[PDB]
């Protein structure tokens, strides 16, 4: 499956897939198997199943056993609500609920909209603007710090560390872990003395069951920068690209912009930044478009199928229409462990798109769309580089 032509356009793939073997066993890059969901329905279903594990140590478990080596155990600042079940699941989640509000975003945004003014004053000096290096990708790590708390003194290192977040390209992600743990401890203690303004000291003075402790607190921030960083760049990444390739919708766009709101969330169905959710582990024999999948497998969710299917959007999935009522789509996961940033995510859309659209109105790309690119994907999905004209 995992070809080029699937890397750079999966839709006709999962059209052949939702309709004809709707369940698809394929082998990872790693060695272990797993079995892709593709059809809406399925995938939804499987989101909200119970019997379907996202804990870290059942998954490395189940991959040791397919690999023949016994793994071992993940040190707990892993252990956060995205590599945990319930109960451990429900009051991880809870405490960063109680925090991690609509209304903290909505507080977020003035100082949101000065960043990306800023990205945008530098993006016009360039020769050659692109908006993945210029906007998507510095964004979500300057918001990411904003929300936790971080100050701009500690800017570049945490950076630095942050690009570990996602080994990448150095695979120094033990020794990063550790470094930015003892800073993220070290920030933790100072919100106790000094609260300020943020999310860190919001769940540092919590009470009662919503309060974690130091350790988790800190395992939390670590799932935040993972959950929020690369997928961000990627949605607004998507959402431009969506636009800049058709052209004709993204002048209706400029011309109706109060728009935004009720638009953006068929930009992220249509550029479907999330190609597959996190690994699920089957906890027990299960059945899925007639395919018995047995306990101890590990499926792998496609959002991206999903938000094309026509059995949920009967009208022209395939295509990008900004008219289309607003679509539900599945690209920030359901059930329990639905985006807890879904947000922060908007709103850095919705800014950035906003912005770019009235300082540049006749911004477009400076390729055509049969030269943008893609990589291999495991999560998340966007084009490579955004080259465009201001
Ligand atoms: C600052 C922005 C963001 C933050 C802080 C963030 C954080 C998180 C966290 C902590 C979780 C785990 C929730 C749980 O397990 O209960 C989560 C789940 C999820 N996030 Fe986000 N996220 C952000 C943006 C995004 C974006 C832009 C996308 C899509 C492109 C995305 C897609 C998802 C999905 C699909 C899930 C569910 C995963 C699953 O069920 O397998 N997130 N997010
Ligand atoms: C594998 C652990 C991931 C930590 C948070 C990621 C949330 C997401 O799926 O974007």
């Amino acid at each position: 499956m995992f070809s080029d032509e699937y890397t750079q356009n999966p839709y006709p793939i999962f059209s052949t897939l939702r309709s004809e073997q709707p369940v698809t066993m394929v082998q990872t890059p790693d060695g272990a198997r797993a079995w892709v969901i593709t059809r809406h329905e399925d995938v939804r279903n499987a989101l909200a199943d119970p019997r379907l594990s996202r804990d870290i140590g059942n998954l490395y478990q189940a991959l040791g056993r397919q690999i023949g080596k016994e793994l071992k155990p993940t040190d707990e600042i892993t252990h956060h609500l995205a590599n945990s079940d319930p109960p451990r699941h429900t009051r991880l989640r809870k405490a960063l609920v109680f925090a991690f509000t609509p209304k903290r975003v909505a507080n977020m945004r003035p100082r949101l909209e000065q960043v990306v003014e800023g990205l945008l004053d530098e993006l016009a000096a360039q020769h050659q603007p692109d908006l993945l290096e210029g906007l998507a990708e510095p964004l979500p790590i300057i918001a990411i710090a904003q929300l936790l708390g971080v100050p701009d003194s500690d800017w570049r290192q945490f950076k630095i560390w942050s690009n570990t977040m996602r080994a990448d390209p150095t695979g120094l992600l033990a020794e990063h872990t550790r470094e930015l743990s003892a800073y993220m401890a070290d920030l933790i203690a100072e919100k106790e003395r000094h609260p300020t303004d943020d999310l860190i000291s919001a769940m540092v003075h919590a009470e009662g069951d919503k309060q974690l402790t130091p350790k988790e607190i800190l395992s939390t921030a670590f799932a935040l920068m993972t959950g929020g960083n690369e997928t961000t760049t990627a949605l607004v990444t998507g959402c431009f690209a969506a636009l800049l390739t058709h052209p004709e919708q993204a002048k209706r766009l400029k011309a109706d912009l109060d728009r935004l709101p009720q638009v953006v969330d068929e930009l992220i169905r249509f550029s479907s930044p999330m190609l597959y959710t996190l690994q699920r582990l089957t906890l027990e024999d299960v059945e899925i478009a007639g395919t018995t999948i047995p306990a101890g497998e590990i499926l792998m969710l496609s959002p991206a199928s999903a938000n094309h299917d026509p059995e949920a959007l009967p009208d022209r999935p395939d295509e990008l229409d900004i008219d289309r009522p607003r679509p539900v789509h599945l690209t920030f996961g359901h059930g329990i462990h639905y985006c807890i940033g879904s947000h922060l995510a908007r709103a850095q859309a919705e800014i950035s798109i906003r912005r770019v659209l009235e300082r540049f109105p006749d911004v477009r790309l400076a390729v055509h769309p049969s030269e943008l690119r893609y990589r291999p994907a495991l999560l998340a999905r966007a084009p490579v580089a955004l080259p465009v004209r201001l």
